């Protein structure tokens, strides 16, 4: 029954529009297979299309916004794109039709409406680009009856081992199609849908834009060769229409030109399913999908006061759909330094200069291939897996579809190397690499990242202890299934736990350091003079200068987070030998957090270093770091220390802004200095952990219950309103929010842990 559910999940999740890096396109969860992609662009001139054409996601003054209004990766969804440059409002509805043996069928409708400012007669080039990778597969465009192109639908017939037999149909569409009176129409037709079938070596099929332009350029060359010139040039839109040449190959360009508003359909028909998929099928399944999305959202995301209002419902639907709608499939080689240089042991004073030298050897090489199914922080800037980010992405996703979240976790843990390492940023394949400068691609097997995925596993474990609808919850509804998953994952959790202790160990015994345990002390490998990237909190102030004597209170608390989980999971598997180890380590951490990190002078937690005179110094920077034992749920509810932290969280003059908790205190000397990334702004993910821990303390008998209740009430309000106001004004989820003005700053389309807001509103943790 475990194997059974697994196969049903595979079959359910196989197809999706899993290319979040481009505005719209589809690929299955298969590394070398069939992919599609949409491109569009107004044409007003002879040179303009090259600049107007749209394909990969960006965010500039040209684009008002875009994103999913509804989405379930099982069923499909509706995406809206608001394009100022090209005067278009576009809809992309995508839908999956289960059936057959090969992961079902699917259909998409592309509708573009010219906006109010666009010329009523605008000419817009639309391209649907289709590639297929694999040695033993075939794909052919059925030629048309007409001489120059297609009056009607374009039919591609294809086959591969993976997908069996299929047909992909690009319908004729609605829309005026412009007609050219020029001489050239005697050779290229007056204007019709056209198809080019090409072959390129498999590894470059992803480069749709250059591949396209190569053809456009070859057509224009041919005009110039065949005496077409400026004495009498054809219209631009016809200069940019490809000579029809359908056939077979691993690339198929389908091109339409519309005047005015337009719409057309894509129908992908798995041959091993029922009958082929029709446009009426599309329409039905789209409507059905909304009803289902609707009914689920009300149950799963029941917004409590004061957010029960319809405005907040729209907002939640947007933040949710954008988060889950970023789910992508990625495949290929990564760039890793497998040298394991001594300098990366960071044992020296000045270890950052050593480590710079080791990198300067450039021993990194491509390895893999690897595959990851995962949600992402940022369609337009970083459409890729980020390790601790996924901890946050999956909390709302798990609520929606726990089996979907377990899939993603499984996908992440399958990356883990023999040592227990997962690179914190997954750049898989040449396509993924195109977005990242060569200088930042290399991962380092000594670089950790908060193990936030345990937080999801935590929630699954509590859910466990206490057909699309069915599948979504099958791993909790069927206890044996739940358990077997954990049985299989457990070895890797532990491996990672062990890897943290192996690679990210602090030095107690080599200095004048007394503490209840000689084991427990941690220090993030990777830190440079001004940064500690690995911790998540790029430029939060740390001991200066960095030093092998450092111990970081956040890291220790993450280890705490892991042990607590290992205990929970271990006990469910009865690994008794193990659970006793875990308890002896939990105990030590709790003590050692105090002995090593607590400050009585300052009334919060601190990082440590060791002095110019070689003794342990606390280094206090009041902020997120300072609250860490609390954020990660490690303090007892009656603890004096908790109370003192509640004072610090509460205190406007330190961390409490009208807009949420400040990353760093206004009284810290580093407030709003340098890049000011984590040095004042409000970050939703850390605010989320604060909110969840406050509510825990609020709903339990104890001393701080009623202060906690106040702070919860108010924080949740402040965080939700801030993210909401900004969404209302700008259309965007933002990466962080400004403590003074409440304005969203840095990156837009951050969905991204900003979406945690849907869970904040819905409460009952
Ligand atoms: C115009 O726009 C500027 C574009 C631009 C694009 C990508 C980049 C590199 C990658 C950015 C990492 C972001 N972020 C950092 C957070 O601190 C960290 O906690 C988190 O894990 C990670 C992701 O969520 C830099 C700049």
């Amino acid at each position: 029954l475990h194997s059974e559910i697994g196969r049903l999940n595979n079959q359910s999740l196989l197809w999706g529009p899993y290319r979040p890096n481009i505005y719209f396109g589809t690929r299955p969860r298969i590394g070398k297979s069939l992919m599609t992609g949409l491109m569009w662009g107004k044409i007003e001139s002879y040179t303009d299309f090259q600049h107007t054409v749209r394909y990969t996601c960006e965010q500039n003054e040209g684009m008002k916004g875009y994103g999913w209004d509804e989405y379930d990766p099982r069923r499909g969804g509706i995406q809206s794109i608001h394009d100022i440059q090209n005067g278009l409002d576009i809809t992309t509805s995508f839908v999956k039709i289960p059936g057959g043996a090969h992961g079902g069928s699917w259909a998409a409708r592309i509708k573009g409406t010219l906006n109010d400012d666009a010329p009523k007669d605008q000419k817009t080039i639309v391209v649907f680009y289709v590639s297929q990778e694999g040695e033993n597969s075939e794909l052919e465009a059925v030629p048309s009856e007409n001489e120059f192109g297609y009056e009607g639908d374009v039919i591609l017939k294809g086959r591969s081992e993976a997908l069996g037999n299929y047909k992909l149909v690009v319908t004729k569409g609605k829309g005026v199609i412009p007609q050219s009176d020029h001489d050239l129409s005697r050779l290229r037709g007056p204007g019709q849908t056209v198809v080019q079938s090409l072959t390129y070596p498999d590894e470059v099929l992803w480069q749709a834009k250059p591949i396209l332009f190569q053809q456009l350029k070859a057509g224009i060359d041919w005009l110039v060769e065949n005496k077409y010139d400026v004495a009498d040039p054809p219209p631009p839109w016809q200069v940019y229409l490809l000579a029809n040449k359908p056939g077979s190959g691993n690339v198929h360009i389908v091109q339409k030109v519309f005047e005015g508003d337009f719409e057309f359909d894509i129908l992908f028909s798995s041959e091993s399913a029922g009958k082929e998929v029709t446009s009426k099928d599309l329409e039905r399944e789209v409507k059905q999908a909304t009803e289902v999305f609707g009914e689920r959202f009300a149950r799963v995301f029941d917004l409590k006061a004061p957010f029960q209002g319809d405005n907040y419902k729209k907002f939640g639907k947007s933040m949710f759909s954008n988060l889950i709608g970023g789910i992508g499939y990625f495949y290929g080689h990564s760039l890793v330094d497998r040298s394991y240089a001594p300098e990366y042991d960071e044992e020296n004073e000045g270890f950052w200069e050593d480590a710079a030298e080791a990198r300067a050897r450039h021993q990194e090489a491509l390895e893999g291939p690897y595959e990851l199914f995962t949600s992402i922080p940022s369609r337009p800037f970083f459409p890729r897996g980020f390790l601790w980010d996924e901890g946050f992405h999956l909390l709302p996703i798990a609520d929606w579809d726990i089996d979907l979240a377990l899939e993603i976790i499984k996908s992440w843990y399958n990356l883990m190397d023999e040592d227990g390492w997962i690179a914190r940023e997954q750049i898989l394949g040449a396509e993924a690499r195109s977005k990242v400068p060569k200088e930042f691609q290399t991962q380092y097997p000594h670089y950790a990242n908060p193990p936030t995925l345990f937080l999801v596993l935590d929630n699954f474990v509590e859910r466990l202890r206490k057909l699309d609808e069915t599948l979504s919850t099958a791993s909790v509804d069927n206890p044996e299934v739940g358990l077997e998953y954990l049985r299989r994952l457990y070895p890797l959790l532990r491996r990672q736990f062990d890897w943290f202790r192996k690679t990210q160990a602090g030095d107690i015994k080599s200095y004048d350091r007394e503490a209840y345990s000689t084991k427990e002390a941690y220090r993030w490998r990777g830190r440079t003079v001004s940064h500690c990237l690995t911790s998540g909190l790029d430029d939060y102030p740390r001991p200066q200068p960095p030093h092998p004597g450092e111990l970081h209170v956040d890291l220790m608390s993450w280890v705490g987070v892991m042990v607590k989980s290992l205990i929970s999971i271990g006990s469910l598997l009865g690994a008794t030998e193990d659970v006793e180890f875990y308890t002896k380590v939990l105990d030590a951490i709790e003590h050692n957090l105090d002995d090593l990190h607590w400050s009585e002078k300052e009334g919060c937690y601190c990082d440590a270093t060791i002095d110019e005179f070689e003794e342990h110094k606390l280094v206090c920077h009041k902020g997120y770091i300072s609250l860490f034992p609390f954020l990660t749920g490690l303090l007892k509810p009656d603890s004096p220390k908790l109370g003192k932290l509640l004072a610090l969280i509460g205190d406007e003059s330190e961390l409490w802004s009208p807009y949420g908790l400040r990353s760093l205190s206004k009284k810290d000397e580093f407030y709003g200095t340098a890049e000011n990334y984590w040095r004042s702004p409000v970050w939703i993910n850390i605010n989320y952990l604060a909110i969840v821990q406050l509510y825990n303390i609020a709903t339990q008998d104890g001393p701080y219950k009623e202060t906690a209740r106040d702070l919860y009430t108010r924080l949740r309000k402040n965080i939700v309103e801030t993210v909401y106001r900004n969404w209302e004004e700008t259309g965007f989820a933002w990466e962080q929010y400004n403590p003074e003005t409440g304005k969203g700053q840095r990156t837009q389309h951050f969905t991204g842990w900003t979406s945690l807001v849907v869970k904040i509103m819905s409460g009952h943790h």
